[PDB]
């Protein structure tokens, strides 16, 4: 169902969250050679998570629900935002600029906490 499709790639999303943390931990720590390998965890974790919510976005359009269709309109839309501010991340490490990875860390934090009530709306919904 699409819901059971929304519920494992609510599972992917968590992933992303633990492997965060713990990429967060190792960034603090200054261990780049644990921080790189997580970076790459991630980008294939996002890559996987922004597909599973697309399948998931054209599923309820084909289906006419237009309550889910027009709250994953909004949050893929933001989920967009995380991956920008993920991608200049993974820049600021690569060019050494541990201010703007910094800078870029605490923003995809915050944006992602500010989308979770609409990530359970989105459960409901479908
Ligand atoms: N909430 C959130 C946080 C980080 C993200 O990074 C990405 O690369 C794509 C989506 C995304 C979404």
């Amino acid at each position: 169902s699409v819901k059971s499709e929304y519920a494992e790639a609510a599972a992917v999303g968590q992933e992303a969250v633990a492997v965060f943390n713990t990429m967060k931990a190792a960034f603090q720590n200054g261990d780049k050679e644990a921080v790189a390998q997580y970076l790459a965890r991630l980008a294939s974790l996002y890559t996987r998570h922004e597909e599973l919510l697309n399948r998931i976005l054209e599923k309820a359009r084909r289906e006419g629900n237009k309550e889910a269709v027009t709250l994953m309109n909004e949050f893929t839309a933001t989920f967009q935002t995380g991956k920008s501010i993920f991608n200049a991340m993974v820049a600021a490490f690569k060019n050494g600029d541990d201010d703007s990875f910094e800078s870029y860390l605490q923003a995809l934090e915050k944006v992602t906490a500010k989308g979770e009530t609409l990530a359970d709306q989105i459960a409901k919904a479908l």
